[PDB]
């Protein structure tokens, strides 16, 4: 009834103990890998920072400082991660897509796709207080398009509140979907933008199940999924965060790992930053759309202490 993360405070804890402890994994020419990860992915987030602030206080150092010299690589760059603030998480993930011509659509696409108005409103407003400018602005100066315009809609985090079922406006939106899809979403895009973006999210999944009946296939099979454009990935990206955002981040680990190479940049990303929402759930639709765990596919894809961090993220192997 509740969507559930696999990352919680831990009992008893002693900010001043995990600080000595992180000390003597790191003091010396030696590094006690295991002691760090075991120590850090059983911490919630503003319990990681606690011990930062104790890691200062008792010894005169930077925690994260010392991570980034006594860790390498993948590995370093998942404790990395998991140390970053929660308030800044996606706005630090944001800024760093948001880099000229060399933008990372995807990073874009995921978070404002599947963030909540209130989650966005947050980013926001973060993101002016780090950077000195605006998350509008950063993005309409590095996108382009009806990809830009269904950014800037969704980044105004104005959708309308769960209320009652318009059947008769679900029709007219059905209808609209349809007949937008039939012009390969390349016609009146401020009409379907406003319908994607602004409408309920229970209205949009009953608008989603009248667009079956009507036309006889699902709204995703409009959009091939590798050879889109940027505005497809973000309708399709939207279309599946209505549907469920677990759902829709668990494809996303999938295709990060799925074929040759690992896209390690989205395992780490979507791993820590729903790791204390919905990580849980994550796994579930993980185990129930692609027949194997999270965990299964994570231990045949990674190696070395990131491989073991990353394993106790996920918490547990399902099935
Ligand atoms: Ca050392
Ligand atoms: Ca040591
Ligand atoms: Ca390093
Ligand atoms: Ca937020
Ligand atoms: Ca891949």
């Amino acid at each position: 009834q509740v969507l559930r993360g696999t990352v919680t405070d831990f009992p008893g804890f002693d900010e001043r103990a995990d600080a000595e402890t992180l000390r003597k994994a790191m003091k010396g020419l030696g590094t006690d890998e295991e002691s760090i990860l075991t120590l850090l992915t059983s911490r919630s987030n503003a319990q990681r920072q606690e011990i930062s602030a104790a890691f200062k206080t008792l010894f005169g150092r930077d925690l994260l400082d010392d991570l980034k010299s006594e860790l390498t690589g993948k590995f370093e760059k998942l404790i990395v991660a998991l140390m970053k603030p929660s308030r800044l998480y996606d706005a630090y993930e944001l800024k760093h897509a948001l880099k000229g011509a060399g933008t990372n659509e995807k990073v874009l696409t995921e978070i404002i796709a599947s963030r909540t108005p209130e989650e966005l409103r947050a980013i926001k407003q973060v993101y002016e207080e780090e950077y000195g400018s605006s998350l509008e602005d950063d993005v309409v100066g590095d996108t382009s398009g009806y990809y830009q315009r269904m950014l800037v809609v969704l980044l105004q985090a104005n959708r309308d509140p769960d209320a009652g079922i318009d059947e008769a406006q679900v029709e007219q939106d059905a209808q609209a979907l349809f007949q937008a899809g039939e012009l390969k979403w390349g016609t009146d895009e401020e009409k379907f933008i406003t319908i994607f973006g602004t409408r309920s999210v229970s209205h949009l999944r009953k608008v989603f199940d009248k667009y079956m009946t009507i036309s006889g296939f699902q709204i995703e099979e409009t959009i091939d999924r590798e050879t889109s454009g940027n505005l497809e990935q973000l309708l399709l990206a939207v279309v599946k965060s209505i549907r469920s955002i677990p759902a829709y981040l668990a494809e996303t680990l999938y295709y990060a790992m799925k074929g040759a190479g690992t896209d390690d940049h989205t395992l780490i990303r979507v791993m820590v930053s729903r790791s204390e929402i919905d990580l849980f759930n994550i796994r579930k639709e993980f185990r129930k759309n692609f027949a194997t765990s999270l965990y299964s596919m994570i231990k045949g894809d990674t190696s070395g202490d990131y491989k073991k961090a990353l394993l106790l993220l996920c918490g547990e192997d399902d099935c």
